[PDB]
């Protein structure tokens, strides 16, 4: 099982030690607080009033924690998944990123606390 | 495991199927909007920037997610918990609760949807 903190500004993300192979079952929690400019904070599900202007998720909200798998496109976590199951063809390394537009992660705050276990299969 | 949701509104809490015994480690993923009255809505962590004016919980924000566990008194949810344990001599029924004021719960909206499992001991 992976804990860490993933920061606002991270524009790389945060990996972590978590594979995604074929068949796995994953569960992650995530908690806390942060902004992608503004003086207020958003939880893991971001701010479900702002436009998408450009984020690197758009199947999320700005300020929402998303996340790769190897080298798939992004993938919503949002507050979390319970006994999850990835898409066939996806596969890899897990990592963790803040959903903002690029170039973009500058002025960001705050970071989500974020747990990754692997279930039973 | 449980999967249900939880209605703001709901002031007698959301009864669940999971019995909390003793060693029990426990893992809850919770998500959606709900609102305490404003046609705003939050995530189950709450609203930060409202005061507790008389909250059944004191230790989560107003609009978040807690619960109760028998007898014990109200526990926070809020995003969930990731393989968790109880306090000494917690045990019973699980009810998920929206933390909000006594008697004010009828202008609340919206739910969360959770999740919650037993985890391997
Ligand atoms: O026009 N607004 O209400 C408005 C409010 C907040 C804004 O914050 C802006 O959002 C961008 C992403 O959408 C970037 O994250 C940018 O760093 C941020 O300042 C940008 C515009
Ligand atoms: O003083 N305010 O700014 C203020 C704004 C919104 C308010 O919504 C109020 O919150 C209460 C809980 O603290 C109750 O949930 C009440 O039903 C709700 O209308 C209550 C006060
Ligand atoms: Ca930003
Ligand atoms: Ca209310």
């Amino acid at each position: 099982a992976w804990k860490g903190e993933v920061l606002a500004n991270n524009e790389a993300g945060q990996v972590t030690s978590i594979i995604y192979n074929p068949g796995d079952v994953i569960t992650i929690v995530a908690a806390g607080w942060a902004s992608y400019g503004p003086t207020q904070k958003w939880g893991p599900q971001g701010d479900r009033e702002h436009p998408d202007q450009g984020l690197i998720c758009h199947d999320a909200f700005c300020g929402a924690l998303v996340m790769k798998i190897g080298n798939s496109g992004t993938i919503p976590v949002n507050t979390g998944l319970f006994r999850w199951v990835a898409p066939n063809n996806v596969q890899g390394a897990i990592t963790l990123i803040y959903n903002d537009v690029p170039g973009t992660y500058g002025n960001n705050s705050g970071s989500f606390s974020v747990n990754i276990g692997k279930d039973q299969s």
